[PDB]
DNA sequence: TACGCAAACGTTTGCGT
DNA sequence: TACGCAAACGTTTGCGT
């Protein structure tokens, strides 16, 4: 078809290439023919003979886990604004954290020659860190680790344990000593890892935590709801949880509520990841801050920065949780004695 | 890189691709060579080359809004699920109703040769129906219109006029007359259609929504909290909201608690969408459900048709909501006389 | 000066044999 | 029998003039 635009402007389609690139000076009345034969034609340029004959797509490939969930959606929500604005094209692809869509999605990208890949799996067995190995040829950054587990990629890592303790010491401080928590799944790092953080604040405070008193999440407000239910539906029970995620808590204060609880006067809440619209959690809830934006915002850099400086070098930013206080939590029966 | 294979298995390239795409017959032991050297070579064959071959990109383009919204998020990771099982591309656009951004988008889509284009603008300008037609070319379909707003697209249609009717009527056969709404955008479907249905149940009751009882909602549950406020913020107020959404209606619920008003017992509130975790709303939000999946399969299909089967007349199918007792309503004063 | 030539990018697929 | 030939898809871009 840029064979059709030449020659109704009769001249060369490297012409027509050119003023349609500015790649090099064309004469005015040479453009203008150009640009109305363009009109008339209706012509789109064809952006796949393109990346044929360039050798890149322009277009990059998100690897995700899921979608819906706010904290995936608010991130990947993010991710968009940056290749937007620098051009690019979002492929987004969800695995479910199951290897055979992972090998699925991966190929499919690798066939459609994305210029870089982002990675947000969750769980990384070894099948997939080998996997992903075999495309280290395409240049890619994994957003969700605590540290480094390859050599063959960026990372950028978010002091999920800093905020963990973060967490802990919040309660620590507010009076609190008997404490739950809900995590969320220890083969992740906002699972593990904001667990160890919180951990290890206890054990700075001499104190311990009752197996009956830390249950499972999935991240899913179900999840939130189950566990709440089953720490308060016992004899003794704490005065304070720390639930590993926003959603999970939104389950955790339904459950409360339902069975008659009063937060934060029965029992304090304290979250974590600051979703957009924990504010709007009854009670707005107290909780830490993730940034969600800085983290997309700084992947995509350093997937252009390798992308276009064609970088070698594995790199990795550190990103900080910050504590946000609302209104789930209230002082503990040991405030005044400090 | 196919020619590489080719003479590494030392068959000619139509024979590699042959065995690829098993588009005809080949001996084993060609087969086994060709596939041999495809492994040592570690071959990705090229989508792009394959695309410009055989013109089809095997990637559709979904022209959207937003997408971190609970709302959209939720339709988007169904749309996914689909393209996925039918080995499509998903190309995410967020144009946040902005026309630069849209025909921006619009065009990069047509560039990149879309197979086929799903659309969810939320509000359609002139100007916005004008550029869509200038892609009639491309096949397309409409996922947010209440009718069909053109003849050069199929529309899936949601029947937000009976979801907003079964709404008020909900309310009146609880007891209720005295009724507030907060109602969404007008310039959309899910604003006005569900308004409007909701105003017919009104009027066949004779009930008259005072204005100082309509507050315009954004879909966003500041916007929520702002209208409860408002409306709960006066001398005479209603016993029943019906809210829009179930965003704004989460942001309506914390205001009511904040002026430590009693949902459902001072004031009963219904929502609308059914989003994932309304159900986890405090209290257990009563709505109407939006039949989001069977919402985005079914436009994924009519797509597909269109795609494959080469439709060209403009179809349009039609999605039901429903109502979906929760715990946020409660019996009005007029019950028992009825 | 301001532009055109033709090879090249990586597959597919209608004829042949 | 089981496979190879060469044109074609729609651009880009190094030489020339
Ligand atoms: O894996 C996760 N899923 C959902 N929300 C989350 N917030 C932190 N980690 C997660
Ligand atoms: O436009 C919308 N935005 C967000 N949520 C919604 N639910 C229905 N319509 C909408």
């Amino acid at each position: 078809t840029i064979k059709d635009v030449a020659k109704r402007a009769n001249v060369s389609t490297t012409t027509v290439s050119h003023v349609i690139n500015k790649t090099r000076f064309v004469a005015e009345e040479t453009r203008n023919a150009v640009w109305a034969a363009i009109k008339e034609l209706h012509y789109s340029p064809s952006a796949v003979a393109r990346s044929l004959a360039v050798n890149h797509t322009k277009s990059i490939g998100l690897l995700a886990t899921s979608s819906e969930a706010a904290y995936f959606a608010e991130i990947i929500e993010a991710v968009e604004k940056n290749c937007f604005q620098k051009g690019y094209t979002l492929i987004l692809g969800n695995a479910w954290n199951n290897l055979e869509k992972q090998r699925a999605y991966l190929s499919m990208m690798a066939q459609k020659r994305v210029d870089g890949l982002l990675v947000m799996c969750s769980e990384y067995p070894e099948p997939l860190l080998a996997m992903l190995e075999e495309y280290r040829h395409i240049p890619m950054v994994v957003m969700d680790w605590g540290e480094a587990k390859a050599d063959f990629t960026d990372a950028v890592i978010d002091n999920a344990f800093e905020g963990g303790y973060m967490a802990g010491r919040y309660l620590i401080e507010r009076g609190h000593r008997e404490i739950g928590v809900i995590p969320g799944p220890l083969e992740r790092n906002t699972g593990a890892g904001r667990l160890a953080g919180f951990m290890k604040a206890m054990e700075e405070a001499m104190i311990k935590v009752p197996e009956s008193w830390i249950v499972q999440g999935d991240f899913e407000p179900e999840s939130g709801y189950r566990a709440m239910q089953q720490i308060l539906s016992q004899p003794h029970r704490p005065t304070a949880v720390f639930c590993g995620g926003d959603i999970m808590a939104m389950g955790a204060l339904c459950a409360a509520d339902e069975m008659g609880l009063r937060v934060p006067q029965d029992v304090s809440l304290i979250g974590y990841d600051n979703v957009r619209n924990a504010r709007y959690f009854t009670p707005a809830l107290t909780t830490i801050h993730q940034p969600k934006d800085s983290l997309g915002e700084t992947a995509f850099n350093m997937l252009l920065d390798r992308i276009v400086n064609k970088r070698e070098e594995p790199q990795s930013i550190e990103v900080h949780p910050r504590l946000i206080e609302r209104r789930s939590v209230a002082d503990g029966p040991f405030r005044d004695y400090r």
